[PDB]
């Protein structure tokens, strides 16, 4: 039931605080966009940065505020197994359709540890998991083997982030796990083969600035069309690359601030573009046509 | 204008000698079963220990037993521009339709030395060329900016065989090389997600045991169908793992040997599969109902 | 910051710290001549301590060690904010040092890390020990970086490296300041980069044989690398059987086979499987260790 | 084989080896106390010389030295029936050793790799070293694998690792042994190696500063690092650039700016960059070299 265009939802900030009444027009932004989903609290939201109860607060809001019109996704997972439970607990709480679970980052459990890290979570909450892997910032990655005794003996986990560049796991896990399985791209630029090969959407990054196009995008995908899907993903690839020009969210923070969608404000260790880098987005924005508001 | 499915043939011994008798039933094993082409004296025909001699004799021998019948493209490359165009010469003078050169391997040249070297080739031999990429073999890579040149440039260097789980290179490749250049995937599980991109076909391993369903696979995604594509894609996933479950040619030289199709021989370093392995080939081959003659 | 320094393992009991076990750890290292205690780092299971229970495992330390052992605190992780709360506290509670590891997961640009480091500095006045470890963190923080934050912070005075590039060991040594300290963040390695010029380790190893990796060390610093080799061999099977599973499932299965803790850990961390368990225990024996469970 | 051995250039002249250049390398290395120069190796340009430049340049080599510094042959290549014939030629003509790279861009599997250099060792009684280098071979050979072939042939007495890993230095040391002697492939690693163990160095430094690099060598064999560590930083910016592409286009480029060969390579190997030939030139006269072009 995870499928289609659903977009990392940055967290807009101000005074040094959640900024929530641009947190609210991002939503509103979203449900006239057609956007399939939300997803708050994820990398791309800079959870690292947000306390334990800004997290809860940002999640209670936005399944408030998007009422049922737009599935909200909450980022809970971290690296300790008792502390996912409670922040997964609470997304169930408060109305969420789904909880993003990451790999646990840097401390580098054993497979074993990985699966009891999830068999815990999903077990202790009836709401549907999305796992999400990640190596290149986690520094570890579950295996196929582990993903597919989670899924079968968990009911309640139900689908994979993949932001691999090895379409050969993507192949692995849609042969293995099955049907009822959802692999979802963690990345844009990878969103076309991996569709090809069986996965089912998006969690995207770029969506927080093209929710149109990229919906268009996956569309094009679900329907089997890779002649027009190749069309928008080229079209879009400028806009894929330079997101990544620094390391996500700074690029697209950036882009959405330069849009008018909210305050140029970042939380340490996170800092601001280079001036070269942010004049190079600017410059990609403008090639798109981009109706910039800074 | 190089596309579908190309075989990366082995190349047959016999009483330490190339098996001329083998490698005549392989060109007439792939002429009917719908095979576009034969790549010979590549990676997996073991051109590292086959002699400048045996590199013409089984060049000029693929072309003449083709006659022309079916394409015969020549691998003629190395880690030494001037050996390079001999061999290239060579291919040409007797007839090849094209010929792969290989990103020089091991002394890894730079940028500018790729440049020379491709340059150098194209320049002295009007034969269509395709550059052959394979970072995990030659331990360098030939940058798109450096294929980029080298296509504006020189008219004949027309396509590249793409042996990287990059798709992100493969959408670079198509998006800034013109519609009349050709990528062709170099590696079986990754054609499917590259054809989704825009790559034109593969130069297999895998057809040289089953060249009918790969050539349906190639169809498939030149089709747009990627239903059926993914179809055949998945029931070929064990084969296209198996056939690497040691160093390649070792696996496919193997299987053809069980279909009896060429001696159990190869040249040192290159050595027979561990029993173990040989037997687990033998069981997906006979999963997939080939006729197995040893 | 030099020596023979333990990455100290963190005792649990029936889901919490286990303070009497702590103590005793303490105690073994004080009677072992161990230079420093660090405490809440990895080998601590930082990741799965609470804030409240990395300030407590910070000031027991302190205050059970009463100045008979120095004690690091570790205090470090991937929001700026915290960082410097954390640390702040480590300084009012009278750590000697704190070890502030390199942003994990949110992989911060060169400029981050800069400010981040700086930040932390700046707010509290007490000495710094970077940590370095790429495999862990998925991203390093440049030569470049740690030069002009050592050159602007006065109290930035350290780096724990966890890396196997001793190329960067060179570059570290001969850029920064001879003051400066490198401290070697791999058992296995403490041998080439000592050669190099680190001036010690804040090992893992240490925490079941101190005595022996303090020998490494001071042959070592004394220039005597034809004994430091002796025992850099001598060890090297603990070494490796330490990392047969992510650190410290080895350490503390070993810490609980020779009775300092109970054999408990936090998720997502678990017990080690127990065909490496029984390697472990076979190593152990072959040092002639008085295994106790 | 131990101490300062040098990875030779092969000098060219009008597209043919520059015989006369490389008479002049030889008496260059004689009087400057290298212990051994190995030809025909990846500095040398092996991938571009033809077999018969091989058999010509080692036996030129064998004859001009005359047994006044051991003569070490690159006789490896990806094919074994070659790499047998060419190690046979080079102990016919009198060389001292052959060095035998693991088999590159075919990624044989650790038997082929074994059954590779046993079957070279078994066929030609001549010392063999077997040269490790991961980043230009794209495969590794074992230790397990090396351990097997160091304890069937008696011949195969060393290895040239060209390896950042100073775990699988210690490995070696440690499993294979006390005969078998482990030699640093990189400038940059040589101390921490041998403070590890290993024997010497087959260096790419040595090609342009032989005295520096004997003296580096000469502290670390008497054990004294904090001699051997001056060293190491004094010729750290020599040892950086000589990579700065790669080798040999700038060791070939510096060992030209001495006049010590002309400025030709075989492609596809060029001639560096100007702005990095221009940063090599800087390097060269802070170390005071006397350039001649």
């Amino acid at each position: 039931m995870f499928q289609g265009s659903i977009v990392a939802l940055i967290t807009p900030f101000k005074e040094g605080e959640v900024d929530y009444e641009a947190l609210g027009n991002l939503i509103e932004f979203h449900v006239d966009n057609g956007t399939d989903a939300i997803l708050v609290c994820g990398t791309t939201g800079e959870s690292p940065t947000l306390t334990f109860e800004e997290h809860e607060k940002v999640i209670e809001f936005a399944v408030k505020r998007a009422a049922g019109r737009i599935k909200v996704i909450a980022g809970t997972g971290g690296n300790a197994t008792h502390e996912a439970v409670h922040l997964t607990a609470h997304a169930k709480e408060v109305g969420a359709d789904g909880a993003l679970v990451v790999v646990p980052y840097y401390n580098k459990p054993t497979q074993r540890g990985l699966y009891e890290h999830f068999k815990t979570v999903a077990q202790e909450v009836d709401i549907p998991i999305i796992i999400y892997n990640i190596p290149s910032r986690t520094c570890v990655e579950i295996s196929v083997d582990t993903m597919f005794k989670l899924a079968s003996e968990c009911e309640n986990i139900v689908a994979s982030k993949e932001s691999t560049p090895n379409m050969d796991r993507i192949s692995e896990i849609v042969k293995r796990l099955g049907e009822s399985f959802s692999v979802l791209s963690g990345d844009d630029s990878l969103t076309l083969p991996m569709m090809a090969l069986g996965a089912k959407g998006v969690i995207s990054v770029a969506n927080n600035v093209m929710p149109r196009e990229v919906k268009e995008l996956i569309r094009a995908a679900l329907e089997g069309d890779f002649r027009r899907a190749r069309e928008i993903h080229y079209y879009l690839h400028d806009l894929f690359k330079v997101l990544f020009i620094e390391t996500n969210p700074i690029p697209v923070k950036t882009a959405c601030w330069m849009l008018g969608m909210c305050e140029k404000e970042f939380r340490l260790p996170l800092t601001e573009m280079s001036p070269e880098n942010e004049n190079k987005l600017r410059e990609v924005l403008k090639k798109y046509n981009l109706p910039l508001k800074n």
